[PDB]
């Protein structure tokens, strides 16, 4: 019932890098997404007391949200762009296994995962 605090994002002992895919990320495929239509109800946390969501925690032990992962861009968190693209693969995973598919919030995140997707085929290179 209660909610856990939210994932860090920020680490003064963790390694961390200004690639320049990583600001991509931030700057074009967060955006893209962070805007769309169905962007809001992972602008945050899953608040498992406000939607009475219980078990939420009980099922999903490594939450995700966009709001935490704009956050660890604007904070240097990351050492390249594989680490923000698997926080985007944990937000995506855990709707689907939470919920069962169908559900609108499935679609929608499946609504998102493609468009992520499609802004990171194409991504800058190196300095
Ligand atoms: C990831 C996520 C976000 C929400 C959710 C979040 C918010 C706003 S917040 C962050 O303040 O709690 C409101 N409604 C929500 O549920 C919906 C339920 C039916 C829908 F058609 C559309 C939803 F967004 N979830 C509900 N269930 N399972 C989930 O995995 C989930």
């Amino acid at each position: 019932s209660m909610n856990p605090p939210p994932p860090e994002t920020s680490n003064p002992n963790k390694p961390k890098r200004q690639t320049n895919q990583l600001q991509y990320l931030l700057r074009v495929v967060l955006k893209t997404l962070w805007k769309h239509q169905f962007a809001w109800p992972f602008q945050q946390p899953v608040d498992a007391v406000k939607l009475n969501l219980p078990d939420y925690y009980k099922i999903i032990k490594t939450p995700m949200d966009m709001g935490t992962i704009k956050k660890r861009l604007e904070n240097n968190y990351y050492w390249n762009a594989q680490e923000c693209i698997q926080d985007f693969n944990t937000m995506f995973t855990n709707c689907y296994i939470y919920n069962k598919p169908g559900d609108d919030i499935v679609l929608m995140a499946e609504a998102l995962e493609k468009l992520f997707l499609q802004k990171i085929n194409e991504l800058p290179t190196e300095e």
